[PDB]
């Protein structure tokens, strides 16, 4: 019915037990894009390796692929301060309280226009949620959104496509559409994902043995007298780095060291040249963030990898060239337990064969790919970061969690297309052929509200010592953290990333 | 009622086994013809072979005798490199 | 029996539903190999990187091993022009 | 088992009411064709109306696709001297006694070969039936034959093959592999297909009229007094030419006559530059025999179309410039009653508007395609000629009755290929992975039985005067017709056609 709401306003997060159950609403506003038409979009020879081909479409999406869209600040700190891991079960979407508004400057409601709202629940649209795209359900409940535009990518070559590249038509899918007094909605359960490792270890890969006793392993600890010997020794809690060991580092793919502290820096503009890259059909890309490896490590906070982390602006942070002020660098300086550092060699390898006549030659490791006995952890999620991926539809892959962090899944949530359905302004009196391109301007708005079951994996510790915890600053401030400042504008100050509990290794 | 579709959108081919169901969708604009009117249309001695006596109507009319009404290319395309023949067997129109 | 055949020609491909049974029938001829004999067979320093050292047996072996075998070039081009996929599900041999 | 018989001898003939049910049985002996291999052959320019491309297959085929395999002459004579129809109903096919023999010159038994036979029950071959080739069970039953070697053609651009050039490979059938012990069968049944006309009319459609009565619709009999006016007849016994018909003569293709009395024939090689064609794809072939068409008028049986009739050879007529002597011309003056002359017009229609001052001008109708109220009779069968053709899979067709004569089928009975499998020789005792070529010469030799049951149409005449019948000429001769000679040679001397009865049109 036209004066009937079609649904409520569903903000909450309860705990019950092993669960929590996130549901947050926001109200949308979505525009006519494209004015209703499919585009096809270019970029050629810009560089190489930014050329693409694709086509901009007329339809919006709905994005909740951030931990804040379901998260709140406090949310987040009861996970992350109480909860070795969580990982999301189901989710509920709804659409609702669907207004369709014609703009002639006057707005008035058009009671009888649609939208259109498909779930590509078979995957055979190109997914672009999991690439960090702004668009997402504010972190803020009172805030009002505009959905973002669907577009896809398709193979190009330069700004040309080829003949495998795909053209999508969103309209030959199967639609609902929508008038105001109707509503939208659909569930969608999330495959077994391994729990996120919601801590940090309290012991380095290194250090996993007994400090008090020696192995009965023994290292070649000597081989010069002087003259040639072999000699050999015990490890034991003195020689712990010559000790045997059962295991190894996680993989590293060496990135550029910068500082923060800007005087430190190369006198250059090497953000791109020195960039940590992959080659892929002759274009290169940013290895960005890359494999979790630690940000830095012990007394080095200064230091991060060029594109090695995730860095999430400041409120009001400038789209391009923001200052260092203007951003918030994450750190994964908690793996630096497993992982190896990210501006650091893997390791040392022999170079060739030493003889009587040729001393040992030792290699340098910059990149070392999966090696038998190599342990590691994930980059960290973040309330501000993204939480899940689509796991790209391959023969292989290797270890399929995101890079940019979150749950890898074959089968992610399904896009959410949402569209208002063309109204044709008035057509002349005679017949033509040529489709129509006067259109009614017309935008919809209305209320998403998404709901996420997260299952939690208590912490079951026997440390005696208190733990660290996310904690607010008990120092007085002009402003609350993650509050509205004196203009209503909600700001995140920091990056809360969810490493917080420890674990033995 | 007003505040509610009356249908949703429904484009879409699926294939099962010897059939194929093609489904699709569009939005049409029908504006008032002729004020309304019926008339008398003419075309005299033109030639003789294009003489003509009709009516036109007020009414509009719809059409989708044209192939890519119903099939995409590429479902033309499965379509026309697996099967030695079709034929319509029934319809739905809404 | 002498006279009578053991086996009947049966080279097909039925596809039915998501399946392909592909079966095909050659006649092969398999000589005595070796004079009976396992000999043997090495290869010294040829270069190091091609030595070996094995065994040649009197005996043959039935290869099929390969997707021709199988399928014929145009059930190759229904297979590749239609499926996203396939795999072998079990085999009958004779 | 190899001392024991896989079938008996079945030459027999049955007539039951309105059955006959005909069975054949001949030895046949099928060598190795092409050596066990395809072929590709091809012919270019030749003139380019006998361009072909196609393959030669290592298989043979049987055929009995005449009707001097089923019936005796006798059995002929009974069918056509008392019946107006018939029609094939079912078939049972019969392969058995065979045997493989190794030819090294000394010919021995190979007890372990076999042969390989299928049917294309799906047509999912070229049809190669129903193109009167040799090779059919020959007339005689003590007579050996030797099994056709199959080809085909596909789509040829002179002596190129297209893209839609089509090859087959047999072996890729499920054949039925037999050694000496074993035997193939099958059975087919034909469908529902119109009785051949086995009746000459009667009547002629231009004399269906009461000769005594006038009729009631007039005629335009005369425009001229002298000056203009309009004189209108009644139709009657004397202006039978005039009078109002309701039936039209079957449709024309107009052949040249040529006069087996050969002075009476023009001077020049006019068989071809003459001949009546059809063009196909650039490519000139004869309408040869073409629609059925009345051979001659009456009192011309010296005429005959050019190539508008079958012309069988007599025994040991000579494949290339046999002389008319050596020949056996069939005529279709039976149908002078409905079908128009094959070497006459059709008929005469207006060429212009006649006015006071232009005269009327006629033209003349040498082709004639299908008009309302046409009616028509088939080409006649002969014990010599074939009895089915496979109408072509086509969108449309237009009375499809084989032209050479016959019954059209859509699933006419399948054809049988038959092969030796190969043998190879002794392989070399180090493998090669090329194909072997070495193989033993290899032939089989069998009986092949044939019944096909007949369905009747008994003549229900109440002609008082006795009906022309065929007959065997009563006068002495030095040897019997459709008999052996001194030498054992089997001949037919004349085609027997099968229109004896008559009816009323």
């Amino acid at each position: 019915g036209v004066g009937s709401s079609s649904g409520n306003w569903h903000c909450d997060s309860t705990w019950l037990g092993d669960r929590v159950i996130t549901t947050s609403t926001r109200t949308w506003a979505l525009p006519t894009y494209n004015n209703h038409l499919y585009k096809q979009i270019s970029n050629g020879t810009a560089t190489n390796d930014n050329t693409y081909f694709g086509y901009s479409t007329p339809w919006g999406y709905f994005d909740f692929n951030r931990f804040h869209c379901h998260f709140s600040p406090r949310d987040w700190q009861r996970l992350i301060n109480n909860n070795w891991g969580f990982r999301p079960k189901r989710l509920s979407f709804k659409l609702f309280n669907i207004q369709v508004k014609e703009v002639t400057k006057t707005i008035a409601n058009n009671l009888t226009s649609t939208i259109q709202v498909f779930t590509d629940s078979e995957y055979q649209l190109p997914y672009v949620l999991g690439s960090a795209h702004q668009g997402c359900l504010p972190p803020f409940p009172a805030d009002v959104f505009m959905i973002p535009q669907y577009g896809y990518l398709t193979l190009n070559n330069g700004s040309q496509a080829v003949g495998r590249s795909s053209f999508y038509c969103l309209e030959y899918f199967p639609s609902q559409m929508l008038r105001t007094g109707n509503n939208f909605q659909f569930t969608y359960t999330f495959e077994d994902v391994p729990f996120h490792s919601s801590y940090a270890h309290s012991q380095s890969l290194d250090r996993l043995m007994n400090p008090l006793i020696d192995q009965y392993l023994y290292y070649l600890s000597r081989t010069q007298t002087n003259t040639q010997t072999l000699g050999f020794s015990q490890g034991g809690p003195n020689t712990m780095a010559n000790q045997a060991k059962n295991w190894l580092p996680g993989p590293c793919y060496r990135q550029q060291r910068v500082s923060t502290t800007t005087g430190q820096n190369n006198n250059s503009n090497f953000a791109w040249t020195a960039g940590t890259k992959y080659h892929l059909n002759g274009r290169n890309s940013l290895a960005n963030p890359g494999i979790a490896m630690a940000t830095h490590k012990d007394d080095e906070e200064r230091f991060f990898p060029s594109n090695g982390i995730l860095i999430f602006g400041k409120q009001n942070a400038a789209r391009d060239n923001a200052d260092y002020s203007d951003v918030m660098l994450t750190s994964e300086e908690e793996i630096k337990t497993t992982n190896p550092v990210a501006t650091e060699e893997y390791g040392i390898v022999a170079d060739n064969l030493q003889q009587q006549n040729t001393a040992p030659q030792i290699g340098t490791v910059n990149s070392q790919g999966a090696l038998p006995g190599m342990v590691w952890q994930n980059r960290d999620v973040y309330l501000q970061g993204p939480i899940w991926a689509k796991i790209p539809h391959t023969d292989g892959n290797f270890h399929p969690s995101p890079l940019m962090g979150g749950f890898g899944l074959k089968h992610p949530p399904p896009q959410i297309l949402i569209k208002n359905t063309p109204v044709p302004a008035d057509p002349p009196t005679t017949f033509n052929q040529s489709k129509l391109n006067s259109f009614i301007t017309q935008y919809s708005t209305g209320q998403v509200s998404v709901e996420i079951e997260w299952e939690l994996q208590k912490e079951n510790s026997k440390r005696w010592n208190p733990e660290i915890q996310y904690t607010s600053n008990y120092y007085k401030s002009t402003s609350v953290d993650f509050a509205v400042n004196t203009e209503g504008v909600y700001s995140e100050p920091r990056p809360i990333g969810t490493r917080y509990l420890t674990r033995n290794l």
